[PDB]
């Protein structure tokens, strides 16, 4: 057991980010997530559980602390994906900001629609679903985030190991939950491995 530094991020917010991500991955994997394209998102055969990673939080922090709403360049988050969010309520409670960011990102599926073809095409991305697709990217298994109270915004950055949103690849493998998983969390339809 290895805690992250006393660096301004609260344990409550870290827990909220990780639980919300795994919860929503699980909803998608079990076939329970509404898709704006119609029906629900397809069931996932091997959606992996995420773990919190303090090193990934560190690089998310490096972005958040600059208090500019902007994606980081790849060499500032080597090997990692990234979702960013902001609210004008600067002093928002950090676990509340975690909840709002995770909802805004995930909400792309219901609002914009993805559909049954999970290949990440130019056309698909242009629908504005790239924050959702990173949250539920099958192979992404490390999460680390930071919430910064900047002068004029509450700025949230999460980063994701390995990076998702690889052009032309599938967001996840379709099939019955855990059907391609030998280490299955049967309750949630999530794979450790």
């Amino acid at each position: 057991e290895f805690g992250c530094p006393d660096n301004g991020m609260s344990e409550e917010a870290r827990q909220k980010f990780l639980e919300m991500h795994n919860s929503l991955r699980s909803s998608v994997a079990l076939g329970q997530a509404k898709d704006g394209a119609g029906g629900n998102a397809p069931k996932a055969a091997k959606m992996k559980t995420m773990a919190y990673d303090c090193e990934v939080e560190k690089t998310a922090m490096n972005n958040a602390k600059q208090c500019v709403f902007k994606h980081s360049q790849p060499n500032q988050r080597k090997g990692l994906g990234e979702n960013i969010f902001m609210s004008s309520d600067s002093g928002m409670d950090k676990a509340k900001a975690a909840e709002q960011a995770s909802k805004a990102w995930f909400g792309e599926l219901a609002e914009k629609g993805v559909g049954q073809n999970l290949k990440l095409t130019g056309g698909l991305f242009s629908r504005g679903v790239g924050h959702y697709t990173q949250m539920v990217w099958q192979e992404t298994v490390k999460l680390g985030c930071y919430v910064e109270a900047c002068s004029n915004m509450c700025y949230v950055v999460c980063q994701y190991g390995p990076a998702g949103n690889m052009m032309g690849k599938d967001i996840y493998e379709k099939g019955e939950p855990c059907s391609k998983c030998e280490n299955c969390d049967k309750e949630k339809g999530l794979c450790s491995a």
